[PDB]
């Protein structure tokens, strides 16, 4: 008798009424707000990610996201979950093997590794991975039952977000200011829409050991949207040279750029702050409120 983290008997009942038989080891991480995933073992030797909504609003998202990536499985140039089983109880795919582009001890605040800037391999592929999800079309989206957000519903957005920042929390003067002219500059904002994943960073990015982008993971903020959306995390970490060698190879791949697009990237990260505010404020989190009001009334 020894104390684990992880309930087998729940976990091996829940994926047995969903045809999975498991068997062999198991990892989990309930870190997550909304959901509890698992990596287990199954009777076919291989390994599945078992993602586990932990309530009614959470499963509520597993029809529509699941639409989503089928609609995607053959359209993008690599690897995506494929959820064999998907229903309010239980998400289940098989694991795609391929390390994530960051790697991190769950809990910890520092990774213990991240692709490096002077990967070309990484960077390359990475571009021209974006290109092609970027190049997938509106109406396979619309078919597929997607968020869809025009140019102005896209800002319209921004501003929403922002507005509901503004109501909750007592924001640093020069954020508020910084926002709104952001807001207000129109040569800032693109004249057209694309399918984006909605929460682009390395850790949802998974590589080949050669460190050329193999797939992506964690769709559920996926939607047609402001191209913008998913370069911000890249300017993040790889910072403005990594930026340029991305927006250089994306434009080449023929993704589909506009002259302030550096800038708006820039901007976008700003506006980090506000979704992060918001997931805090949503998740009743008291951890996660307290890092976000901190930040808010923070200069920049
Ligand atoms: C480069 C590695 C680091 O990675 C980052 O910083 C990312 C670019 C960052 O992401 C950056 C950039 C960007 C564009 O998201 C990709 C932006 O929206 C946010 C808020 O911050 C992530 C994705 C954030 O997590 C995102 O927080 C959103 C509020 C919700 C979103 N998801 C669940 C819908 C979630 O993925 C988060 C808020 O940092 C998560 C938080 C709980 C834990 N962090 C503090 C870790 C330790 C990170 O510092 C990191 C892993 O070491
Ligand atoms: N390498 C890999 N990690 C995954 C996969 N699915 C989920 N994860 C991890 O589990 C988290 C939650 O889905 C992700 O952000 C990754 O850390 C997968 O198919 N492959």
């Amino acid at each position: 008798t020894v104390v684990t983290t992880a309930d087998t008997s729940q976990l091996y009942a829940l994926a047995a009424r969903h045809g999975l038989k498991l068997h062999g080891p198991l990892t989990v991480n309930e870190l997550g707000l909304d959901y509890r995933i698992v990596i287990a073992t199954v009777d076919d030797g291989r390994r599945w990610v078992l993602r586990i909504p932990r309530r009614a609003e959470v499963s509520a998202k597993v029809e529509p996201e699941a639409r989503v990536l089928a609609m995607l499985k053959n359209r993008l140039p690599f690897a995506v979950p494929d959820w064999r089983v998907a229903n309010a109880e239980l998400v289940a795919y098989p694991m795609l093997e391929d390390s994530t582009a960051m790697v991190i001890q769950p809990g910890s605040s520092t990774p213990d590794w991240v692709v490096p800037q002077d990967s070309e391999v990484f960077a390359e592929s990475f571009a021209t991975a974006l290109a092609a999800l970027h190049a997938v079309p509106i109406s396979a989206a619309v078919d597929a039952g997607m968020l869809i957000r025009t140019p102005t519903q896209a800002r319209q957005k921004v501003a929403d977000d922002v507005d509901r920042v503004r109501r909750e929390f007592v924001v640093n003067d020069k954020r508020l200011h910084r926002w709104q002219r952001w807001l207000d500059d129109d040569s800032s904002w693109p004249d057209f829409s694309v399918v984006v994943h909605g929460d682009l960073y390395v850790g949802h990015v998974l590589i080949d050991n050669t460190e050329r982008v193999s797939g992506m993971i964690d769709w559920s903020e996926a939607r047609v949207d402001d191209p913008a959306i998913d370069m911000a995390a890249h300017l993040m970490v790889f910072g403005e040279e990594g930026l340029a060698k991305l927006l250089l190879t994306y434009e080449a791949a023929g993704g589909r750029v506009w002259p302030r697009l550096a800038h708006h990237i820039a901007e976008r990260l700003a506006f980090g702050a506000v979704t992060y505010a918001l997931f805090a404020l949503d998740s009743g989190n008291e951890e996660y409120l307290a890092a976000a009001k901190a930040q808010l009334a923070a200069a920049e």
